[PDB]
């Protein structure tokens, strides 16, 4: 247990406490001006000059004075209360207010000994802000505290609320940029609490940063009138509390001693309710939000050149953009610095003095030192069940080929084993498709989370106050929820139908950019659990759907996150059951990784047993040899190759045809996909040696991509005989039809599959056939045509075991 | 001028209106059962069986009767004004409904002749929905009536608000999910209301299709308190109304009086707003909004084999699975259509009875016929302000690679006067991003369109309650405003950072699916204008951010749109400002289109002529003859290729240093990426003879890319000298730092470019110069750490023209 969550002072806050934030306040203030302004003399002393600015002023002044305000005030709660929290910076180009606080809180330097105490460790600190070999300008992940950079802006409120699941003791106020709440993403994000218990998961208290402006105009929410604001938010199930300061001449004690009463009210407020949440965790109660009505750029100068600067858009990045060059521009930023009198705050050696920090939280209860905003410090590995006992054993029993098993439902039973053995560290989330894609057997020993009205037993079912199943509709909200989740340190999984998927493209890239530099080179950050994606409901079997519904190609944007040897990317085909059972065993051990699983939720074939899904998925891609006919690769006239459950069905009757034919060659499945780049791309691929065994040294290959071809065409550009692959992928061509139909109009289905082989071996000699194999591609939708489902010679094919 | 624009009644709706509204609904209601159930026998005659049931059901019932009680009051409305409008489908899987109105109203058979009004052409129309060879299940594009098909949710909003801009006298009720308001999108989209002005554009009426439910939960908005759910609304500055209606007794003639008098009251308050803001257009009005409660599947069977359907989630895809099958469940079926008594709707030969359609709309103002719903009907060309003006002359009057222009400047130029030339009917929409990516030229003659609060001309600068640009902070509202805006017939431009343009990935891929649609085979959809998208502030410049805003990977996405010679997709990279002009206008000319055109914005070197940007647009890649060095192509060592402002930049210092090195080389500059791609992939594309022409047919060729090297790997796989490209681009290397460190770090800087050239020309023989160029680039990178900005020698180097 971390601190004595959930208690009221029961007394004011003292005035030291006043007098100690109001020294943090404007002690962060001048240090954030220092980081975007100065590259020598942090202290200013003489000679003070233009020569000790930077060349390049670069970094965000507008958002900072308010966050570096909100901080003093957090931490005079943290400290009061010894309240567990962790705070999300929305605005995160207020990157400079997160460095100073680690900074004075004393974990800048625990992480960071050059960076020291001292005007040396300061002369340091300033330089290296947004600077080259220095340190970035976002509250990025290698800044203790951080959990969200808030460089993209939207995502702030899933993060907030994602943290405090099953963390009953975690308090988050989470800070939100006026601009950023004209998200898409954020303003969704409000609705959380509706999914979160007061009882079973902490506390979210939403500060929405209203500051009046974004980068280059006023923004909504300032501009609305106060009754619509306050309306807002209590329709959204808040208690809207609204603090407006700095628009006059209030004196900045009284400020502090005003907003520390009114967050003091706020937090008795969270009290109480976490207090009858004990006893009634069925009411869902109106969380708190705070309105922070501010001037943006609060401090800086009110005009500069004749514009207003505080309380405007202008304060927005780089005020006095010539401090470096005029001596006007320097002038005027000699005297801002100077307002802040830094002669009290530190000691004669450039430390920051004692009076500064005496109000200030210690150890592990510390914004830069809380161990869930490091959440690989307190991650367990999870108790997984056994694996075996999920097997397809058709397979084993009937032979390679057999039944007709929804795959999802393996994946569904072993995530049910996994809740029970981790009743409250692994979380299911979904856009109301888990039931859709199969995970459903979840149910079995949990409930959709949902706390909001309930109805009647008749339509309510697995669902109830507290659970580890989440859904909205909504991708930002699970797939935000879920990282943060992660972040602290649990774990878990998420479902999306397969286009849908493209939703959140953004939020897999900053997650997968957040990734890159934690193993790269933040390794006081340690591992957190990956993102588990269970891309299903695919572009081949979207039947009361159609052609909206039909874009797999979230596996080209994967491809753009597969660089340096991060290896923080991974894209798996389960080709099966048995095959997505190893794949998500392996998803589940592995840390520091987006996993994308893509699986189908239809009926169809099992192909490998277990303990050959387990062999053939480190491999990456292996031979199918029970399926070749080919003695060597010498005898083979065509490799079939294949990812992705149906191309690899469709391929497999291919291969039954070609067979019967007295054609000769071998089959490859492709489990792994990116194991198939180079090892100069990928020092963890198959070998030139191995990709060669597998795919000959210059047969023809046949490559059925569940995707778009032009992924396996540039992942493979530079190996052996890779002239010599014909990449057949989707093509946007599809609608509302039968399962043959949607093949067919790619050219995937067998027929196309066997035609295109036939072509690569001999055009010339099997131009009858290939004829003959299009002309029963035509009959076979006429059929579909005309009766309304597939041709039975089609549907009712079982590959050559019985 | 369609109709009698906002006329109020003065009367009540008459009781015929009310027989023909109720006659609809139970007319539309049987069709769509019909569409999803029925193979043949569309009215049921003796004998009806099993047989004439879908072997397949697929398709969506639960929305659809509630969208089609909206449709028959809409259509009332729609008459009895006269009154101009387009609907939006929020629920798009609500096709039956769509697809049920425009056969009611005429437009089905006057598009599809074949689809005949009478027995033969309903049994048509019922089998052929989500049927091979038939018709999607979503409101698609070639459903008269639909600019939206719903398909992917969240977007109904911003494409109701885009129809209404500049768009006076239309009225859009646009129908949203409750499910889908959970969404992002939908969420933020509520907020357009802040960014209409009612007297120069329309009016948005939101109705909350608030059914209870999603696919198998409830939805957020239906379950929580009355309080809440009118406050959230008031909030977000409507005025909202509310229907109940289903969940009890209450015959289905009362509900329609009662709903035809509240949308009378509704329509009453949109015209008094209409008319005040004649005289009153600065103050914002509270839109009306209705909250439409009815239970989901109303109509079908309360309960089936023991489940609660209606007033469930169960109702949601399609009830009665067996109903082929069974008897029991074919039963139900029967007396399911029988209860909306189709002998009473439909004459002997099976048309529609007068009866049912004398309270219908006319003309165009029916919902199919509207040409707001076929915009390209209405589309005019653009007046477009003659180029040459804005050509930069520097580089005729002083050579290539002259000055410091930054690039979207002479684009900003370009469309200010393309506003003033076309003053309500081209329109600029941005992230707050709009002068951040320098377009603000336009302000010259127009503002941001801005209807909340002002407080100063302190601080309002450019902004007014009306004018032809729309900034808010969220890339789905940009996005969606400017789709709508082309659909109904109109033009314009967005600009967005280049990593956020991917928040909208998901949306340019379902708009990208509309236009291939449509060329394909929906020939009565006229052209609309394209989405023209300037990509800025691109990943090798972005100064004060770093790595979160480093991701050019649309180009990506936009590679997976590129198929059957559809030709909806272009990528441009504009070389300079010339280059961007040449590129613009060809764009703005262009139709049924999405182009993503990327350029610079930092101050960077303009390389060619407006001419010559002319003809090497049109080819889509050239020689720069003036800078290659060799006779022809056989003296060639290697090819220096570029795409890309930057890369340009870099490789153009590469070949000066090749140059002086007695290095024979020539420059290809790539401009229409896409036309690299291989005659087989793109009929639009070089010939193989023009592209060994540019790239030889054997030298080497080092391609410096903007984007990420995948792309240009993919698309030249099936190239002539393919195998002899050695593509660089970004590779998730960089942070906030100087610009040379940021090319630097991808091998992308002139330096690294040189001796890539080298390696690949004699790795032997130039080892020390390569050494020698890689010890420069740490020198740089070493001076830029101790000086604060990038070496003399770097940043002053200008292309030997002067
Ligand atoms: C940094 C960056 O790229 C910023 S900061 C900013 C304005 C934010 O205003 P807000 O009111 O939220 O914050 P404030 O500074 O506290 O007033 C924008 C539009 N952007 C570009 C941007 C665009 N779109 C998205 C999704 N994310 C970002 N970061
Ligand atoms: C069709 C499809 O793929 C549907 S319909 C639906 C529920 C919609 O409920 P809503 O309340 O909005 O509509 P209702 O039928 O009128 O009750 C979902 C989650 N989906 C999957 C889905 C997921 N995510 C997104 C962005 N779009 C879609 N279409
Ligand atoms: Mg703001
Ligand atoms: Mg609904
Ligand atoms: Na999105
Ligand atoms: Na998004």
């Amino acid at each position: 247990v971390i601190g004595t969550p959930w208690q009221k002072l029961d007394r004011p806050v003292s005035e030291e406490a006043i007098e100690g934030m109001d020294k943090y306040w404007r002690v962060t203030n001048y240090m954030s001006i220092g980081q975007i302004y100065l590259r020598s003399n942090p202290l200013m002393k003489e000679p003070f000059t233009r020569d000790d600015v930077k060349h390049r002023l670069v970094g965000h002044w507008g958002t900072t004075p308010g966050l570096n305000f909100l901080l003093a005030h957090i931490n005079r709660l943290i400290a009061d209360h010894q309240q567990n929290t962790v705070f999300i910076m929305g605005p995160g180009h207020g990157g400079p207010a997160g460095t100073s606080q680690s900074y004075v809180d004393g974990t800048y330097t625990e992480y960071y000994p050059n960076i020291t105490k001292d005007e040396a460790g300061l002369q340091k600190f300033f330089r290296q802000f947004s600077y080259p070999g220095g340190i970035p300008s976002a509250f990025a992940p290698e800044t203790p505290g951080s959990i969200h950079e808030g460089g993209e802006l939207g995502y702030a409120l899933s993060h907030a609320y994602g943290a405090v699941m099953n963390n009953p003791s975690l308090f988050v106020p989470c800070i939100i940029g006026d601009g950023e709440a004209e998200t898409g993403p954020l303003a969704t994000g409000w609705q959380s609490n509706k999914l979160v218990n007061p009882r079973t998961d902490g506390i979210v208290l939403p500060i929405l940063h209203l500051n009046g402006y974004k980068i280059a105009n006023p923004t909504i929410l300032a501009r609305i009138s106060d009754e619509e604001l306050h309306d807002f938010f209590r329709g959204m199930g808040y208690h809207p509390y609204e603090f407006v300061a700095g628009f006059d001449n209030e004196d900045h004690m009284s400020i502090h001693r005003r907003f520390a009463e009114l967050f003091e009210t706020i937090f008795d407020e969270i009290c109480d309710i976490k207090a009858a949440a004990q006893t009634d965790d069925m009411t869902r109660p109106f969380y708190p939000m705070l309105i922070f009505r501010t001037p943006k750029g609060w401090t800086c100068p009110k005009f500069i050149d004749g514009k207003k600067t505080e309380g405007s858009w202008r304060a927005h990045q780089v005020p006095l953009a010539s401090a470096r060059d005029t001596e006007e521009h320097f002038e005027v930023l000699k005297g801002w610095m100077e307002s802040y009198k830094p002669e009290e705050l530190f000691n004669a050696d450039g430390s920051i003095k004692d009076d500064v920090t005496a109000f200030m939280p210690k150890g592990e209860l510390r914004i830069g030192a809380n161990p869930n905003a490091n959440g690989g410090v307190i991650r367990e590995d999870l108790k997984l069940p056994e694996l075996d006992q999920y097997e397809v054993t058709g397979v084993k029993e009937y032979g390679h080929g057999w039944g007709q098993v929804e795959a999802p439902r393996a994946l569904g039973a072993y995530c049910r084993d996994i809740i029970k053995n981790n009743p409250d560290s692994f979380r299911i989330f979904g856009p109301d498709e888990t039931a859709s894609n199969r995970l459903n057997a979840t149910y079995e020993v949990t409930d959709k989370q949902w706390d909001n009205g309930y109805l009647s037993g008749l339509v309510d079912e697995h669902m109830a106050v507290t659970g580890q199943v989440t859904e909205q509709l909504s991708e930002h909200q699970c797939e935000g929820f879920l990282e943060a989740y992660l972040l602290t340190g649990r774990h878990g999984i998420w479902s999306s139908y397969e286009s849908f998927v493209h939703v959140i493209d953004s939020m897999l890239n900053q997650h997968a950019k957040w990734l890159e530099a934690t193993v790269r080179e933040i390794p006081w950050r340690k591992p957190i659990s990956s993102v588990n994606l269970l891309v299903s409901s695919h572009v081949w079997r979207q039947d009361h759907n159609g052609f909206s519904h039909q874009d797999p190609g979230v596996t080209s944007l994967l491809i753009n996150k597969t660089f340096n040897n991060d290896h923080v990317t991974n894209i798996y085909f389960a080709t099966d059951a048995n095959m997505l059972l190893a794949i998500s065993e392996k998803c589940f051990k592995s840390t520091n990784k987006i996993n994308a699983i893509f699986a189908g939720k239809q009926p169809a074939p099992t192909w490998v047993t277990l303990d050959e899904a387990r062999a053939e998925l480190e491999a990456g891609a292996a031979e199918w040899k029970w399926a070749s006919n080919a003695e060597n690769n010498d005898e083979v006239q065509v490799v079939l190759a294949s990812a992705g459950d149906v191309p690899t069905q469709e391929l497999m009757a291919a291969s039954d045809a070609l067979n019967k034919m007295g054609i000769k060659f071998k089959v490859v499945n492709v489990v792994d996909l990116l194991k198939l780049q180079s090892r100069e791309n990928n020092d963890e691929a198959l070998t030139d040696e191995e990709f060669t065994e597998l795919f000959t040294a210059d047969k023809p290959v046949l490559f059925a991509y569940h995707s778009y071809a032009q992924d396996v065409r540039g992942l493979i550009y530079d190996r052996p005989n890779h002239d010599n692959f014909h990449v057949v992928g989707y093509k946007e061509q599809g609608s509302t039809t039968t399962p043959f139909d949607m093949v067919r109009v790619n050219d995937m289905d067998r027929y196309a599959l066997q035609a295109a082989a036939l072509k690569l071996i001999d055009a010339d000699k099997y131009a009858d056939k290939i004829d003959e194999l299009n002309a029963f591609r035509k009959k076979a939708f006429q059929f579909a045509v005309d009766n309304g489902y597939d041709i039975p010679e089609f549907t009712d094919w079982v590959y050559p075991d019985v």
